[PDB]
């Protein structure tokens, strides 16, 4: 016997499991369409060059890479997106809103991640729309603002604090990667020291993450500080769109990725049971680091397929969806198969989903099968009715003319 | 600059290219739904064990395989059927049969990458399986705008060649390699030479050659008899496709065997009627595969694969792939930034009603917002101006410009 289990850390999706994944992906697609995003894709195999950011990101540390040329199964999509945008150059109409549902990889070693990104929008209206899109998808899955929310912050506050301590800007990214981890405080404090931060700088960093309102941020760095102005705009806009109950400020949110420059956010369950449901932020330098002659504003998020499903299971929002089909055509016997095929054809021409019983079996077993596959309707093709130009129809029984079947 | 081009042999799908791929995949999904097939998936990374059939198949020769840090032999799948077999084998007697499963996996080779619609029927002994599969393939092609004048499906049974090979005293273990070789018929001299190395005397090769060049089912009947399984089965097959209404799409070709070791009965492949392209799709019955994998009971199977590259080229030639421009129902335009919060309330209402709507995100003049709306293929522009708003209205323009109440917008 071969190994029936999949490769370590990877999932199978037989029809039952696939119906669940499809229910999720439908929402992702429908939400992207509702928001005017365009689908894109790129290869799961990318060059390893793409992912060498040197900030000690967990995402790059756990990279599923190998030698053919140094390549890797993508751990995230954003770098692939950047490559595509960079390739298009001035030919790309901006603003652009691009989305995808890539499988992404790590050495669970795989997950699907809905990505949504807005390109060419300087203003926080980008982050507003992205955050509303994430909420929209969660609400579409049956979740409420009682079940989940999105925590929101700007990295610019911490930037100012780090810069005011005389820290080289090249340490800012690593700092964020470290502060994201806050493991015990003592552990995070120790890691900052290794980067080269004296205890006074660490204290200032700590204090600002524990500030509980935007007003308190304003008191520390000023009301005219970009972060304050931008965050206020952000909440004003989400309030106006009608999702004010879904969003809130949290000064501890920074995310683990090196490239976020401004607003950052993450979805969470209100019971404190699960890891982050989605995460993202503004990354206005990324394309400059890739060699764009002109800076290109960007913001986006990723929304994994594993945590959301667990949450939905806990909330009883993932009932088993049984397979369905409109009609099952049953030949009374093999002499009726050619006539049943003509009927089957007509049913499918009218846009119905139809089976015909393929192997040899008795009518009552054909009916059982029809129930098993969730047929709405059983269409028996018997010699008696056929001579009258009819078939027997049974809902899940009466004679019907062929033209009247559809 | 980083390298903007993708890894060697792999494709990018920016929105324009992705719309084309989506148009194709929609047809695959719709056809599968129309035929009552259920979607499935499995990992693109499988164990290399799965693909070691030892018949010299082109598919296994060109395998994109590698060793993990932990020393396990894995490969990016070159086809889906082995993954399917694994899933079925894993389910055991818990699987209701018959089962009709489909997927659109990306598959890989060392172009190194393509998408391949797979459709398979499990648990059906009779040729009704192959009938349905073939009709499904035709159905997808017709849905894409192709006719029976543009394409067809060549059909054969491997059982004819089986009988001929067995009657020459050939060990059954050579039958699979023979099919793999005969599939290649490169020059005849080249294929003749390869059969000799497997260990076939020229008389056996001659018999093989002759049967592939037989041009009708009657001629096959003359050679192996009218009551031979192959003849009976092929006749049933054409009778059934004729009855379903796709008789013009299908025909017999004794040279079709396919390159895969595991096909045991009927085999088939789609082709363009102008002789310009490689095979559009291919498949057949493979009744032993699950037994080779260790199933305690034999499990009838048949299926096909339908790649995404050749079909698209054909559709381009036939002018059936016009550029589909992106569309969206509404573009909401704030007259200025003071109107953004009101435009957001409007945007919200539009999306609540199931419409696809943008709001202009950055700061720009109305006329530029209108241009943008045209660029993204907006059916409708919804201007939110301070004047109309005090009346409980907005300006709507179709793509002139009339005032409308908010509740009437949807
Ligand atoms: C719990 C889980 O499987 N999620 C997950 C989260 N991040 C990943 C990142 C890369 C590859 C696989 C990943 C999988
Ligand atoms: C035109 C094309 O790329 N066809 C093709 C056909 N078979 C394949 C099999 C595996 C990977 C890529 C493949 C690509
Ligand atoms: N790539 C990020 C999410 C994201 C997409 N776009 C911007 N951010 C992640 O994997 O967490
Ligand atoms: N795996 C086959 C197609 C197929 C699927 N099922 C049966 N046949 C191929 O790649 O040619």
């Amino acid at each position: 016997m071969v190994e029936t289990e999949p490769v370590q850390g990877c999932r199978d999706f037989p029809p039952e499991a696939m119906r669940c994944r499809r229910h999720l992906f439908d929402v992702f697609h429908a939400t992207a369409k509702t928001f005017g995003f365009e689908e894109y894709d790129a290869p799961v195999l990318e060059s390893e060059e793409l992912y060498i950011r040197k900030a000690g990101e967990e995402i790059t540390e756990q990279m599923f890479n190998f030698i053919t040329h140094r390549v890797a199964l993508r751990p995230e999509m954003t770098p692939s997106l950047a490559r595509l945008l960079l390739g298009k150059g001035r030919s790309l109409l901006l603003p652009a809103k691009w989305y995808s549902i890539p499988q992404c990889w790590r050495y669970r070693r795989e997950h699907y991640q809905w990505n949504m990104d807005i390109v060419g929008v300087k203003s926080v209206s980008a982050e507003v729309e992205l955050v509303c899109a994430a909420c929209w998808a969660m609400r579409s899955l049956g979740l409420s603002s009682k079940d989940v929310g999105i925590k929101v912050n700007s990295r610019k506050v911490l930037q100012t604090v780090v810069e005011q301590a005389g820290v080289t800007s090249d340490k800012f990214a690593p700092v964020c990667v470290i502060v994201d981890k806050m493991i015990p405080r003592e552990e995070v404090e120790a890691q900052l020291a290794v980067l080269g931060l004296e205890p006074t700088v660490v204290d200032a960093i700590t204090t600002t993450l524990s500030l509980k309102s935007i007003d308190e941020i304003a008191q520390r760095v000023g009301e005219e500080h970009e972060a304050v102005k931008e965050l206020r705009q952000f909440f004003e806009q989400v309030e106006a769109y009608g999702y004010g109950d879904w969003v809130l400020f949290d000064a501890s949110v920074v995310r683990g990725l090196a490239y976020y420059t401004g607003i950052v956010f993450e979805g969470f369950d209100r019971e404190g049971k699960f890891r982050a449901l989605c995460g993202g932020g503004r990354y206005d330098n990324l394309l400059t680091t890739y060699g764009s002659p002109t800076p290109i504003p960007c913001a986006g998020f990723g929304f994994g397929d594993c945590v959301i499903v667990e949450l939905l299971q806990e909330k009883r929002l993932l009932p088993d969806i049984p397979h369905v089909v409109d009609d099952v055509v049953i030949p009374f016997d093999e002499s009726m198969r050619p006539h049943a095929l003509a009927v089957l054809r007509r049913l499918r021409d009218a846009g119905r989903s139809a089976d015909i019983i393929l192997d040899k079996k008795k009518v009552v077993q054909a009916f059982n099968y029809a129930d098993r596959v969730g047929a709405v309707r059983a269409v028996l093709v018997a010699p008696e009715e056929w001579e009258r130009g009819e078939v027997q129809v049974k809902m899940l029984g009466f004679a019907v003319p062929l033209d009247r079947l559809v």
